[PDB]
């Protein structure tokens, strides 16, 4: 029941496929930093190799097309751009990006470009990272070296992915690169991550981009119990992981409060933040349990992912109809990621039969269209993931892939779930 046209695509992120770390004139990044600390990746990981996309992309990207997608949704590696942040563009850097849009081109898939997912270059979080205004600006630069290489070229632009996990987990409790513990102290690294998102859409839009949206983890809030303190608890949640990132974007205001604990020419800055997008991006997993100022955990009697996450697909039918409840004049909305970690690898007869991925991404498109049956205006959804990849923190022991990467041999193997995933996009056309 999803819409004529609908929008099939897989998703990724640069330093999660690329490797290639040294490379080509490749600034050290704050995952560069945090991989290189002992006890901060569970299996002791980093993405010095991952998939080794920066080598095999022409492989991964005839996988897309064999799959069938109409879109790819991708992030630039600010690192390679500029390795320290500022100053001229790194050529090797460019010529990657440029050489991957081509093709992708030619194989008829549209390009989806994700700025910034969260491979800062060191250099600016020495000086102050997010915690800098000037980081903004240095954002905004880097847009528009973006946008003068591949604007005429580029489908769709997200220019910062889960600006939320950025501020609560990078720079709140610190469970992530750089790895600060400001608690509310962070609160200035998302309006600065809010004005870079809005400096870059102009950059993008003057330098003749196409469709510029967002990409921002959304997720219904449910108080764990019947306490004020747990319902007062996932009411101040959702006011900082949805509303703290929507509000400003779609209606040009703060939720209550905040403005009056932001730095800066905060209206002026809420100008620049609330430009007109072309589409609204959200990333879904599941729906959030917070109690007693809180805590988050699991919402119960759901069953559970590989990561101990919750299935719980009638939840992104919630949010979607709750998100366009909030924001009446939201655009078209593309689910810009969604997808589940499960741990499978190839049988002996090479074969991955990962039907637990499929149960998963077949009830969230039947999400979707339960969504669009009452009225919710969504135009597309992609995979997290295409690949198994380096998955932050947890390193590679969560599997997210279509496509099963062995990080020895670097072979991939389309699992069930590709062939799945082929076949519904085929049968949608």
């Amino acid at each position: 029941g999803l819409p004529p046209g609908f929008l099939f695509g897989a998703s990724t992120a640069s330093y999660q496929i690329e490797g290639a770390t040294t490379e080509d004139g490749r600034g050290p990044s704050i995952w560069d930093t945090f991989t290189a600390e002992p006890g901060r990746v569970v299996d002791g990981s980093s993405g010095a190799v991952t998939c080794d996309h920066y080598h095999r992309w022409p492989e991964d990207v005839a996988l897309l097309r064999r799959l069938g997608v109409d879109g790819y949704r991708f992030s630039i590696a600010w690192p390679r751009i500029q390795p320290t942040g500022s100053g001229p563009a790194n050529q090797a850097g460019l010529d990657f990006y440029d050489r991957l849009v081509d093709a992708l081109l030619e194989a008829g898939i549209a390009p989806m470009a994700t700025l910034y997912h969260w491979d800062l270059p060191q250099a600016l979080e020495d000086g102050g990272g997010w915690l800098d205004r000037g980081t903004a600006s240095r954002f905004a630069e880097y847009a528009a070296i973006m946008g003068d290489l591949l604007g005429d070229r580029v489908a769709h632009w997200c220019p910062v992915n889960e600006p939320n996990v950025v501020t609560l987990n990078g720079y709140g409790e610190g469970s992530l690169a750089p790895g600060k513990a400001l608690e509310f102290g962070a609160l200035p690294v998302a309006h600065h991550l809010l004005l870079g998102h809005g400096l870059a859409v102009q950059a993008l839009r003057a330098a003749g981009a196409r469709q510029v949206g967002t990409a921002t983890n959304h997720a219904p809030v449910l108080p764990l119990s019947g306490s004020e303190a747990d319902v007062t608890a996932a009411s101040l949640f959702d006011a900082l992981w949805n509303r703290l990132f929507a509000d400003p974007v779609l209606l040009g205001r703060y939720p209550d409060g905040i403005a009056d604990a932001m730095p800066g020419p905060v209206a002026e800055d809420l100008l620049t933040i609330a430009q007109p997008l072309d589409f609204y991006g959200l990333n879904y997993y599941n729906p959030q349990g917070v109690r007693a100022p809180f805590d988050v955990a699991a919402v119960p009697g759901y069953p559970t992912t590989d990561f101990g996450w919750p299935v719980a697909p009638s939840g992104l039918t919630d949010l979607l109809v709750e998100m366009t409840e909030r924001y009446p004049q939201i655009p078209p909305i593309l689910i810009t990621e969604n997808g589940c970690s499960y741990g499978m690898g190839p049988d002996a007869d090479g074969v991955v039969d990962d039907q637990p991925r499929i149960d998963y991404l077949d009830s969230h498109l039947g999400a979707v269209a339960d969504a669009v049956a009452r009225g919710v205006d969504v135009r597309g959804y992609y995979c997290w993931s295409l690949l198994d990849n380096f998955e932050w923190a947890d390193g590679f022991t969560q599997r997210f892939g279509l496509v099963h990467v062995d990080y020895d041999t670097l072979v991939r193997t389309p699992k069930r779930s590709f062939d799945w995933y082929a076949d519904v996009i085929r049968a949608h056309r």
